[PDB]
Order: C-alpha cells, then sequence, then structure tokens
C-alpha cells in the first residue's frame, strides 16, 4: 500500500507492541505505562524476556541537582 510503513488495523500502527502481551498500543507512552505493572515484569525476568527492564534499568529514581 502506497504510504504506509504503519497498519491501519492495528493499533499503534502495530508498531507499538509489548511482545510478552501481543497487544498492540496506540503510541509508545502507552505502551511503555502498560510495564507500570511491577508484576509483569517480574514475570518477563522469570520467564528471561528482558532480564533488567523498565523502572530498574530505566528508573525515574535520581534527580541531583542543586543550585
Ligand atoms: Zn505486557
Amino acid at each position: 500500500d502506497p504510504n504506509a510503513e504503519f497498519d491501519p488495523d492495528l493499533p499503534g500502527g502495530g508498531l507499538h507492541r509489548c511482545l510478552a502481551c501481543a497487544r498492540y498500543f496506540i503510541d509508545s507512552t502507552n505502551l511503555k505505562t502498560h510495564f507500570r505493572s511491577k508484576d509483569h515484569k517480574k514475570r518477563l525476568k522469570q520467564l528471561s524476556v528482558e532480564p533488567y527492564s523498565q523502572e530498574e534499568a530505566e528508573r525515574a529514581a535520581g534527580m541531583g541537582s542543586y543550585v
């Protein structure tokens, strides 16, 4: 199909998926918000899907900026 790097049937063009869920998300933000389930990534660690997942190898726990 002319001009379509994405798929028009799949949410998010089928380009944003959680492989562990086989679900297609409309946007990467929606997809990444989906991994905010700690138990999921826990299962991922057990299954060996992705060792060191989000909130661990990508954490919002820092920011050491003083004047
Ligand atoms: Zn998932």
